C-alpha cells in the first residue's frame, strides 16, 4: 500500500552468501531508481525472498525494497 517501499531491480555478481545469516553480499550495476553507481552492498534474505540456488560468483538479476536500514531481497535467479 501507500507507505511500502517500491521495488528496486538490479543485476550483478554475488561476492558472497550466508543462508544461515540471511545474508548476500553483490556487486550491482548502477541502479538509477535509487541513484546508485555500481556498488558492492549487503541485501538480506527474507522467508517470502523468491529464490533459486544462487553461489559465489554468479551473475545474477534480483528486486529488493529499501526498508529502513535494511535491502530486503524479493526475488534473485542466475542471469546472463
Ligand atoms: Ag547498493
Amino acid at each position: 500500500m501507500e507507505a511500502q517501499p517500491q521495488v528496486i531491480s538490479a543485476t550483478g555478481v554475488v561476492k558472497g552468501i550466508d543462508l544461515e545469516s540471511k545474508k548476500i553480499t553483490i556487486h550491482h550495476d548502477p541502479i538509477a531508481a535509487v541513484n546508485w553507481p555500481e556498488m558492492t552492498m549487503r541485501f538480506t534474505i527474507t522467508p517470502q525472498t523468491k529464490m533459486s540456488e544462487i553461489k559465489t560468483g554468479d551473475k545474477v538479476a534480483f528486486n529488493f525494497v529499501q526498508q529502513g536500514n535494511l535491502s530486503l531481497l524479493q526475488d534473485i535467479k542466475v542471469s546472463q
